[PDB]
């Protein structure tokens, strides 16, 4: 009775592992601003695989007359697919195809990602299964509760596509979504697509 | 399990001790100016070994339009390597090949430090395998929650190398790291002409 | 195993008794000016065996530009040895002759006290070791939480040696440090060596 | 093992059941002015019996230039002795020889009382070995925490003996000790010596 | 563990054959007002007081030992088979008309049964029957042990029906009446009155 | 302008000659902890309260009424002169040992010089004089308008020494006794007590 | 009539009033209450410094604690010292009384200031104004607060007719104690072996228009 | 009896204009980090004129055993003399004649300054005397209380002397103070020393 | 005295009603995200002509190592040019020309605004000298402390030039400033199409 979460990082959504049940099906959220420091965003965890996409996911609902949101927050970020996003930002609706689809699915044991911190792919401890290989993704870096190091451990370190634009930012209060204007932001790198070269690789492994 | 944390007090990364899985690398953080009371900032924890330097560790990300960062507090320090460093106070991109690198690894149980405070080299429990020897060094003297003595047992109060500059200064608020004006410090004293007055130690594991 | 403190009440650091590994030395630090009640600051524990002595026990770290000491009070009580001690204040420099001793021990089994509340020297339980006898003495006398009567059963409670002048105080942010002006402070007393005649007996003991 | 509480009533120490070894003596405290609603005060506590009497228990310790006491609360009840307290109120030092005298032991199990709320002394449990009978005495009968019922269940609801004036009161910020005004106050009622007749009655039993 | 029977008379209920009595009291029903994380059912300890007053909040029943400080004072205790005049009383006058209870060591736990119709719904399969009733719901709100979930304890079953089940004790003014209202906290179905309440049974595994 | 006069017995004091009397009372010297910025100087009106009672703090004697919930209980009142038995006595008993006083319509600001030695100072140049008496400063903390600001007051002028010039009111005891302490407050100089006693005058710009 | 002028000896001997100002009263100098809130102004040109009675707690409302508990953390009090060499124990309640400055207050027709020269030199008075004393200038209160810095060289407290190596004490409040003061010098104000000191230090003048 | 503040921003003490006393002689102190916002640092208050220099300004006092300093910060600004300041930062003492020297004046009325906003010299009102000419500084510039165009009114903001380095910072908790990493701060600018000619001018005035 | 503050709708500086001196110029300024209830932000305000424009005005100075900004808020409105401004939010260097100049100038009297709440336009007081006529505009429409009607007597209810797109966004923490997606927004409707719907006013001085 575990939980492992796959981002395609594309439109289509991700098959599990043959042999994990499929759970739920979703929208890849990677960040939400100014949330508690008590809250972990990590792509590792359900949470980060919302069923509904919508600009404003601080509320507990999606109609503003049942379940009112009182703070300030309006930023929410999101993995984003292979298509290339035009300059001119874009609404809730015509936003959809530009988001990363997710699964959560039913697993066996705990998956942990395994980091070389240089170009090779690391292998999967003894007697693992292996389930991907990816780009070593490290977004929370800071020396809060779970972050930095113990991040690394999570399956949601662990991208399987290198993107030079690998998330976009939603104005909630606006109703709209952008592209990112930092490139290469939170790839881990290493101690044309010469970029690509930096970045440290990683595997995603879990014990059956 | 159990992790072990290991400083190298250089720009080069230490080994794990043969035997023992390599989960990260990264770069020796000491002390975060001001924390909650309760968190701790033993250089024998996870915690002490970020795997990307920034002037601003406070923040939960590296990107400040991301993660904005209200508090106030941005001073930190990070053991510095054994090169020598220039008077001008440098920035987030000079500073790398001054700080020391270190890795955590999986041990099979527990590591623990002991000190001798003298000058001879204290003893392993009897059937616990050694692991390295080194000189005391206690930031967290206070009498606070896991302070003084206690933090003695952790392997994070033994560095290799004894330095007259152990560590440096990180302004976050303002992207720079300068070299520390006081000398000889948190090296835990006796009951080269220093070396002799530090205290030594030694990291052990029941393999 | 158990932790097991010591204090000489003497500048010479204790030995730990029969054959228990000494895990560190110290100075023997008796009590905080202003702690909350949430912290407990008995002479059997840990805490009150401190590596090195500075007249500002509440500061992290003793360089002042490093951790900054937010705070009101530095009043700090540390045992005193049983050299006299003059009439001037004295610094953090002179002062250090003139503080007890203390270890830290690993032990086999939890170590308590037992008290007579009169002259004669009480047994230790049927099965158990002897490892020190002393004198009575209670600084926790109100009834908060770990006062009174429950911090009798600790091995903080039994000094070896009766002392006029038991302990001494450091303002802090003076950096001084002068003998207290009351004298036969906090011993137990029974149901000028006269005075060593009215205070209870005690042994610390433990099962081996 | 567990804790057993023994107030004597008089200005004699009590002497622990055969085969319990008696870890202190002190003298009994029943209530404390206006602490926290988290704070038992049951006489069947050790927090009841306190080595060292003084009219202010609520400092830490009894140095006032040591440990300064800033909360306004300076009122403190003691169970009295049978000797008739004069009308004339008294100070810390001439108060000793009427205040209540206790012992705290070691017991092999948890005692605890049973009650029968008429005159006639309740049974012991099937397998219980007895250790006194009394009188039920209930201070906390508000709806608070532990109190009521579930106070009756402590071996501190069971003195034995009845009293006219059975406690007295100290004002801390005057040094001060007096006779109570109020007769007969907490005991249990039933369902010259007209008044022991009314009370109910009980007994502290312990699985040995 | 423990069981409570309220006998809603004068009189003091005797426990179930087999059950150890660990005290006796009065049925206290509700204290205004209380922290939410404080419950107040009928099947706690805390719901028999061994002594009555009109000030259940304080410590101890001696104001000039226990200060009460804050601002609530109404209680609401079971009421017994007893006409009630028109004068607000105070704590002397009132001790006959409340209910008194009895706590017991139990073997196991007790849970109520309910039918939300007019018949007795049965005990559970091997399980003991202790008392039939009719069904009393304080609790309706939703919050923490509410609703339903109060409907599993033994305080959810009184064993007599009443006009007046209850009545309200005013603290700092010592003074204790009838109430107002008529047929309160009854859990109707799904005099003519007792016909449209339900029935409950407390059940016990031995 | 007003003008309040304590006589420390237990008659009332008859205003200055010209003043018209707006009230008479009971003499409160203090109350146990109040808000920093409340002054308790005997030179003003709330010094003279026309109800005595055990509980000043409350709004009205009535507390079925009005309900006082803080924790603060001690008041002290100046005492007539009268022997004080060793017995706490209640709010009845203790009345003709309170000293009464009288508030006044004065046509411009009294105010008290004092000598600090045994001498009676001189009122200044064309002011009338009301009373001689000795200094009183209970004051004496640098807090807001203390130590020799409360000098300048009417109310730091007693007419009478006295070793046991006021007492203590426990509150919620109902309880008032004599005062532990001997000579308190009064100001010393620069019965062989009344010789150590600092002097002084009550002036008007009349 | 008017306004306030506060004089302080510097020793155990009460200053007279000057020009025939009348004496209001008579006291002890207080200079500084321990971390007292920043809205309370601590200067010794106001009546708050002379206090007609001294004791190692002057937080404290009246001085028997029975009846005015004091509850708060702050415990320590600065008074300014007479001529008198301190021993280097602390001392008492009782003992320290002959080692405190003593002051008056007194009834001014106008509002008195204090002009300061920031050299060796005696700096003079206003066109119209009469002087009080010469003195050194004396600034306890430098830091950039809401009353501070040069805004108290305003102040007659500015002021001290004396020049001392030790011009305070120290008091424990919860200790009953006071004690000399380690540091030397302390809070005179310089200009831009105890006679080279004096010589580094402003002068000042205190005038009042009369 | 209005106040004016002059800043010579040299280390030279400048003199108050002809009929003017002078009430005292400081350092120039333009900025303390982290204050009240409900706290008013312009150059032409008396506030901004400082006595007694030392890195830490926020201390009642300069003795730490009198007045213990609490809060966290450390970092003030101080106008600075045309001496060239080393990239080697400096402690409290050789700091000195880096600073800026003030004085403070009694005038006869409240002196403002007019702005040109271009590079001509703006002309003192119709019947006022003209105190000096500057080039504008306007360092409170957010939309705060007194801010932006109200902080121009101020005599603070007319400074003599244009500067490429108009200031210095200091960092409290370590005693050291150090030239300014940015250029041409503060200055406003207009609607080789090009820089200059970029620059609003500004006049004091007062009526005399 | 009194002050008088003019807003262009333009890059180009109002000049101040022939005989008041001009105190200063600057950029105008709008709203505020989130500011303390009381205080107040309309347009006839001093506090809306800020000689120096920055994305980031809540912060007291404009060097970010020098005045840190602690709070959440950062979101400013300025009024637009009659420039039209192209679909990439833009930078603090990019937007200038696109910001409204404003002047403060010195006023003999207090000047009120008056609304006809119609398509005419309403007269000034008897004896009072008129400085321009305009379009009824009105931000603060909610029952707040000054709001709704009390703002239409302010001179910052009165600007002369009609737009469809009368002001911009700017993200402080973003450094960004882009046009507004909604249209005729703040303009006070009657009781070139929309130039019909729109009340007219009028701005005068008792001189």
């Amino acid at each position: 009775g575990f939980l492992l979460v796959l981002h395609s990082q594309t439109d289509q959504e991700p098959t599990c592992p043959l042999g994990m049940p499929r759970l739920w099906t979703g929208y890849s959220l990677l960040y939400l601003e100014g949330q508690e420091k008590a809250h972990n965003q990590d792509l590792g965890l359900a949470g980060s695989c919302l069923p509904v996409f919508s600009t404003l996911p601080f509320a507990y609902c999606n109609i503003h007359q049942v379940c009112h949101y009182a703070q300030r927050n309006d930023r929410s970020y999101w993995l984003a697919s292979a298509a290339p996003l035009p300059m001119m930002p874009l609404s809730e609706e015509a936003i959809r195809p530009y988001v990363s689809r997710c699964a959560v699915c039913e697993a066996p044991a705990q998956a942990v990602a395994v980091h070389s911190q240089d170009q090779s792919i690391p292998p999967c401890p003894q007697t693992w299964r292996s389930l991907w290989i990816g780009y070593s993704f490290l977004m929370h870096t800071g020396a809060g509760d779970q972050g930095g190091g113990q991040a690394l451990m999570s399956p949601g370190s662990c991208l399987e596509d290198f993107r030079a634009a690998p998330f976009l930012e939603c104005q909630g209060r606006q109703g709209t979504c952008h592209f990112f204007a930092n490139k290469y932001s939170f790839w881990l790198t290493t101690v044309s697509q010469a970029q690509r070269q930096k970045i440290s690789r990683c595997q995603v492994c879990v014990k059956y």
